[PDB]
């Protein structure tokens, strides 16, 4: 574990991030996709072999010994709001299984469902709450990866707001 746990929150390319493990916003095809699904594949395409899993989920695969974790956010397209919710906050639970499994010190993590499968609608806090009442309580240092400065702002004030 972290020797303090922490949550930070970067404005980068998460496939340059600085931790010990990277989760995939993936598709359940585990096909390159787009936006940081292509940004993952482009980086560490070994780990795509095998990587397809349904919505909900999260599946662990290596590119040498670096983890990268595939999780499945629901498309709110085709889902109902309130399915949609119970599946997001179902991929964030799978993820701190498999990052407490991996015995990681710290891990990369995108907003699930806030980009293509957004529906068209802004879901930072819906996504970041079900990041929280997942990850509260692994040990390991979580970085949250975005790309808008209005994001990192709401972002990193909502970790400031607890600490
Ligand atoms: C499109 C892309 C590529 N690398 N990272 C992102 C990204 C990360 C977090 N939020 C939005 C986008
Ligand atoms: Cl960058
Ligand atoms: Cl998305």
């Amino acid at each position: 574990g972290a020797m303090a746990p922490s949550y930070r929150v970067k404005r980068m390319d998460i496939a340059k991030n600085d931790e010990e493990c990277v989760v995939n916003a993936a598709n359940p095809r585990g096909l390159p996709g787009d936006g940081v699904c292509k940004a993952v594949y482009k980086k560490w395409p070994e780990s795509f072999k095998n990587s397809a899993t349904p919505v909900g989920t999260a599946k662990t695969v290596m590119c040498g010994t670096y983890p990268v974790i595939h999780a499945v956010g629901p498309n709110f397209s085709n889902y109902t709001e309130s399915e949609g919710d119970r599946e997001l906050a179902a991929a964030y639970r799978e993820v701190a299984k498999e990052v407490t499994r991996l015995g990681v010190n710290s891990v990369a993590i995108p907003l699930l469902s806030t980009g293509v499968y957004s529906g068209g609608k802004d879901r930072l806090t819906q996504s970041l709450n079900h990041l929280f009442t997942a990850m509260d309580s692994t040990d390991a240092d979580v970085v949250i990866y975005c790309r808008d400065k209005e994001w990192e702002k709401k972002i990193s004030e909502a970790i400031q707001m607890r600490t």
